[PDB]
Order: C-alpha cells, then sequence, then structure tokens
C-alpha cells in the first residue's frame, strides 16, 4: 500500500501495537558474540543492546578491537551511517578514535546528557573554547571551535588532533537539544528542519565518511533519523515514490544492527516524518 492511507488506516483501526510487533517478529537474528565476552562487559550500556559481529565497527588497535557501533551500508539509496551508543566514562576515547579512523565529517547527537534525571551519556565534548580535552588513552586532542545555540537544535564546529601524526580535522557536532523525556514529539517539523542542516553540511555525502549517530542506546530515535532519512533519498531517486515501503526499509536496516525503532509510538513518528518531509522536497 502507498505510505499516507496505510497510516490512516493503521490509526482508524488502531493497530500500531500490532504492526510493531509484526516487525519485531521478522527481525533479523545475527551472532554478537564479540559484544558479550567479559572483558567487554564495562564497553556495554545496556546487556540487551549488540553489534553483531558481521556489521560491527572494529577499533585499529591490537589490545581490543571492540566498540558497540554497527555499520548501515544502504545499498539502493547509496548512503551509510555508524550507529553507536552514547559514550560511556570508559569509552569516550574510543568513540573519537573511531571518528577519526572511519573519517567521519559529522557526529549526529539525539539525546541530553541528563534526561528522567540520570546520566545518558558522558560530556565527552569541551564547553569551552580554553578548555580543550585529551584522551589519553587513544592520544587525540579536541577543541571547541564554535557554538550556535538554537531553538531546538545546536551545531558546534571542534577540531580533532591526532597527538601521535600531529595531522586535525573539522568535526561538525550537530545535536538536537528537545526530543521530549518521554514519548516522541508531537509534530516532525523540527526534526526534519534538523536533518536538512545535517544534509546541507555535507556530513552525509558520499566524499566523507559515514556519519556517526548516537542516542542513549543507539537504536531508538538513532534509528527514526537514519529511516527518514533513507526513506526519503529513495522516494527521489524512484520513478514511482509511492513504492517506497517503510517497513520493508526499516527490516532492511535491521539486518545491521538490532532494536532499530525501539516502540510502536517511534515507528508512527517514523512514518508522520517521512510524509511530511515529502511535502517539502517538492
Ligand atoms: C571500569 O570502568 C568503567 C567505567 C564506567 C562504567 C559505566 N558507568 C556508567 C554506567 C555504565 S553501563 C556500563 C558501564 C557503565 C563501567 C566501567
Amino acid at each position: 500500500m502507498e505510505m499516507e492511507k496505510e497510516f490512516e488506516q493503521i490509526d482508524k483501526s488502531g493497530s500500531w501495537a500490532a504492526i510493531y510487533q509484526d516487525i519485531r517478529h521478522e527481525a533479523s537474528d545475527f551472532p554478537s558474540r564479540v559484544a558479550k565476552l567479559p572483558k567487554n562487559k564495562n564497553r556495554n550500556r545496556y546487556r540487551d543492546v549488540s553489534p553483531f559481529d558481521h556489521s560491527r565497527i572494529k577499533l585499529h588497535q591490537e589490545d581490543n578491537d571492540y566498540i558497540n557501533a554497527s555499520l548501515i551500508k544502504m545499498e539502493e539509496a547509496q548512503r551509510s551511517y555508524i550507529l553507536t551508543q552514547g559514550p560511556l566514562p570508559n569509552t569516550v576515547g574510543h568513540f573519537w578514535e573511531m571518528v577519526w579512523e572511519q573519517k567521519s565529517r559529522g557526529v549526529v547527537m539525539l539525546n541530553r546528557v541528563m534526561e528522567k534525571g540520570s546520566l545518558k551519556c558522558a560530556q565527552y565534548w569541551p564547553q569551552k573554547e580554553e578548555k580543550e580535552m585529551i584522551f589519553e588513552d587513544t592520544n587525540l586532542k579536541l577543541t571547541l571551535i564554535s557554538e550556535d545555540i538554537k531553538s531546538y537544535y545546536t551545531v558546534r564546529q571542534l577540531e580533532l588532533e591526532n597527538l601521535t601524526t600531529q595531522e586535525t580535522r573539522e568535526i561538525l557536532h550537530f545535536h538536537y537539544t528537545t526530543w521530549p523525556d518521554f514519548g516522541v514529539p508531537e509534530s516532525p517539523a523540527s526534526f526534519l528542519n534538523f536533518l536538512f542542516k545535517v544534509r546541507e553540511s555535507g556530513s552525509l555525502s558520499p566524499e566523507h565518511g559515514p556519519v556517526v549517530v548516537h542516542c542513549s542506546a543507539g537504536i531508538g530515535r538513532s534509528g527514526t533519523f537514519c529511516l527518514a532519512d533513507t526513506c526519503l533519498l529513495l522516494m527521489d531517486k524512484r520513478k514511482d515514490p509511492s513504492s517506497v515501503d517503510i517497513k520493508k526499509v526499516l527490516l532492511e536496516m535491521r539486518k545491521f544492527r538490532m532494536g532499530l525503532i525501539q516502540t510502536a509510538d517511534q515507528l508512527r513518528f517514523s512514518y508522520l516524518a517521512v510524509i511530511e518531509g515529502a511535502k517539502f522536497i517538492m
């Protein structure tokens, strides 16, 4: 079926939970043996969210190459994403090592450091120009260059230096700051505006390594971001845009990381975002 009228048919019939449970039943199951080794326990935020072995990002280290991060490679859309958990106190150096090694231009953050009165990720970037951060375990230096605070999101320019080679690179930090502590946004308009700002920066384009995107577990809000982006790109590329099937795209993405889209409300919000986004494109 088309998307907008399939949408109204699920709303009128109140069957979002049943649709979402079908997706959970059909989703791929692949091994995640490296994630579950005992030496990696303090590298995982949640015991039930792990990268598959076949698609995990490897650190370029011979001691321990493990990080909780997955490469989502969308063949028809010609787009790639790295989805990862919010960094932990003992993995902030690994996180920036990955950004460096994978040649990423942009980092997309969809959570606040504290939500619901608890810490959802480490404070992993510097908040003042004159107070830079050094990650001694991976030999990287990170400096805040500029910050632009808007009503729904903040964009930061950062300098990452590899202290071993003295090479430097400019990284863009795109921070969506207004996702509610509970539920999903009422309108997709600010989320879509944010997605378009990431696109306009070049951070999603083939002349760079894959964008790094995260929330707390790296599957819920993060899944919504890449699902909406890929569906809109396919609607622009195909002769028949009404052939794009958001449930089929989500199942394709779940071949590369488990659990993408965590609730039926996140599934409905993803439909809403693609539907409204397709009107603005034209
Ligand atoms: C031994 O070094 C460690 C540092 C931090 C942690 C974590 N702190 C916050 C919550 C969670 S979940 C998984 C690891 C953590 C664990 C080990």
